[PDB]
């Protein structure tokens, strides 16, 4: 199944990046990503998604995503991300590596879900208890 | 719904209930039954580890075990066993479903049968994460 078509239909917040390009930049973003983050598309295309990060983002959470990308692994993390206006929100984030029939990573899709503080407390706790 | 999406897409997948002991299957798609050869009576109310066998990489299974311990999404390529003992390469994905309060309510696991060439490529990268 097209996971992307599934996300389009469900009108989710997601982006697709191209690892064949230096620094793995956004080459597609849904309307949902734009509404959520406040960015317009010319602000987002061709950029690494790390702009979503800021001073209050947990760097160990970011490392999980980094490893997942190095391994062509699917993963999820709850971390804090930044809107175009500098304000934060909690992101239940998911990333998938898409592979061809030959097994080679061809793209990444990242899905963003806004969650409450209460939600984040629970998930971040198990993340910190994982880190310790 | 991730589950409604998998239904529509006619995927091979299961949903388990971690609120019951040993986190048993409480739903299995038709795709899953076709793939593994299991019937619904043999698997409903059971834990998925029956898919594993002697030639499965115990390190891939461990990768799956941590995801459940942490309530994380993950994907692994490992060898699984059908109801008659034959093997197939499984590009597996597991997701934790959470309520609004952040509590894991379910696990969803999706199985995609892949070629020897595919498994070769991915499993090599899995093995390479030695140090
Ligand atoms: C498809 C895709 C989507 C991503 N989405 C997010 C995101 O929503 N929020 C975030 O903080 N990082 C996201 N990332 C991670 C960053 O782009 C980047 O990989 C992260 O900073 C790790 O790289 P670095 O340590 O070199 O900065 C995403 C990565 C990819 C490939
Ligand atoms: C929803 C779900 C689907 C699973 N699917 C598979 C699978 O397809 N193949 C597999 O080898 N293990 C699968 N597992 C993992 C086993 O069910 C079990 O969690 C794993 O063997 C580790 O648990 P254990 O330490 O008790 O053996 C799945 C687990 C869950 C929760
Ligand atoms: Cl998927």
């Amino acid at each position: 199944f097209s996971f992307i078509k599934a996300l389009q239909t469900a009108q989710q917040n997601f982006v697709v990046t191209d690892p064949s390009l230096p620094d793995n930049p956004i080459v597609y973003a849904s309307q949902g990503f734009l509404n959520l983050t406040g960015y317009s598309l010319d602000q987002i295309l061709g950029r690494n998604c790390r702009f979503l990060q800021g001073p209050e983002t947990d760097p160990k959470a970011v490392e999980r995503i980094r490893k997942a990308i190095e391994q062509g692994n699917d993963m999820s993390v709850c971390l804090l991300n930044y809107r175009v206006d500098g304000t934060t929100f909690w992101n239940q984030f998911f990333i998938a590596a898409l592979r061809d029939a030959g097994g080679n990573v061809t793209n990444f899709v990242g899905v963003q879900c806004k969650v409450s503080d209460q939600y984040a407390a629970t998930v971040t706790k198990q993340q910190e208890e994982e880190e310790e």
